[PDB]
């Protein structure tokens, strides 16, 4: 992206400053925009097609087109910057591949839903508020999470209790299936397999 004001005015704007191909399209591939954004018009219209979002360098300041964010699916982003919760429960709504390799984050509800998320990529975030998110981000339930880079689970420990996170995963709990992937290690194999019955 470019600004953030209209639709029509964006989305030019987008094929001008961006310089992009965006067609009020699912599919925007896009490249950045500016912190300041303010109500995301392109979104609120765009809507109806919303479901392919492609960023690479953000930052998001204010967002009230929650209600025009209530259709995303596929959000591609790369790096970027996240601070008040404003729209993060209704893309959490309607959510379901958050691809966000780099993303800065703080708020316990904005975590609390998209974490909560089915399928999430974060090789690298920021998020330390363990006293809460530990359990609040519906750990317990959650599917698919990949946390491989944030204060949260460097502070675990992210080589040594990675293996026994997964290990006590399908060998205690119930729903969570992938937690972080990279317990794996070759161990997971081994001894979650022997812990389970050979």
């Amino acid at each position: 992206m470019a600004k953030a004001t209209t639709i029509k005015d964006a989305i030019r704007i987008f094929e001008e400053r961006k310089s992009v191909v965006a067609t009020e399209a699912e599919k925007v591939e896009l490249h950045g925009m500016i912190p300041p954004i303010e109500k995301m018009d392109a979104t609120l219209s765009t809507l109806k097609a919303c479901k392919h979002l492609a960023l690479s360098t953000n930052n998001i300041e204010k967002i009230s087109s929650l209600s025009g964010m209530e259709n995303l699916r596929i959000l591609s982003l790369g790096r970027n910057l996240i601070k008040k919760i404003e729209n993060l429960d209704a893309v959490a709504d309607t959510l379901e591949e958050l691809w966000i390799s780099y993303n800065q984050i703080a708020s316990l509800s904005g975590i609390e839903k998209l974490v909560n998320l089915r399928v999430l990529y974060m090789s690298n975030n920021k998020i330390t508020n363990w006293g809460e998110i530990d359990k609040l981000a519906a750990l317990d339930k959650l599917e698919d999470l990949l946390l491989a880079g944030n204060p949260l689970y460097n502070d675990y420990k992210e080589n040594n209790a990675t293996s026994e996170y997964r290990i006590e995963v399908v060998k205690r709990l119930p729903n969570l299936k992938k937690l972080d992937g990279m317990p794996v290690d070759v161990d997971e194999r081994e001894q979650a397999n022997v812990a389970r019955g050979g």
